[PDB]
């Protein structure tokens, strides 16, 4: 079972700050890795596919990069609408298997 | 952490069949167990919440049971266009985890 290592566990900034999320893979699990962002009683959001693709409709401020075990998730300049926990996802190999979570407070 | 495992990996169904797909708790939760439909790299839809509630405009065909480790979605005649992959994720304690997935093919 492919193993997702997220880091940090939480962080703080305020608005208008930088954060990469990072998450990587016990494997190379190629490009084959989606980031969701999940706010408190709310269904997850899908962010960023194969990567790197952003979805039509989420803000340009989110983007990621990374291939094989390491990938990380960028949003330059948070808004306080970005509170939230952010996972990755493996879908390269089943079981598919997440990140274990990454809590953004916006201070 | 509570951990989730799904069966099958994928089944195949002609239309018109039922199914059940199941997800199990390592440890009780109780009905703290939403199930959602993915057809395609998107967003997940919210199906079930707590183990067996409907979604108010979900098709009634669908639905959930269980309470404890042991949940059960059913889907009980089964249209074409119910093709995706099935997750069931718990919310009960902290890191909110998911199953591996299903995959519904319709033959």
């Amino acid at each position: 079972d492919i193993e997702l290592t997220q880091s940090p566990a939480t962080l703080s900034v305020t608005p208008g700050n930088s954060v990469s999320i990072s998450c990587r893979a016990s494997q190379s699990i190629g490009n084959r890795l989606f980031w969701y962002q999940q706010k408190s009683h709310e269904s997850p959001r899908l962010l960023i596919k194969y990567a790197s693709q952003s979805i039509s409709g989420i803000p340009s401020r989110f983007s990621g990069s990374g291939s094989g075990t390491d990938f990380t998730l960028s949003i330059n300049s948070v808004e306080t609408e970005d509170l939230a926990v952010y996972f990755c996802q493996q879908v390269s190999e089943w079981p598919f298997t997440f990140g274990g979570g990454t809590k953004l407070e916006i201070k």
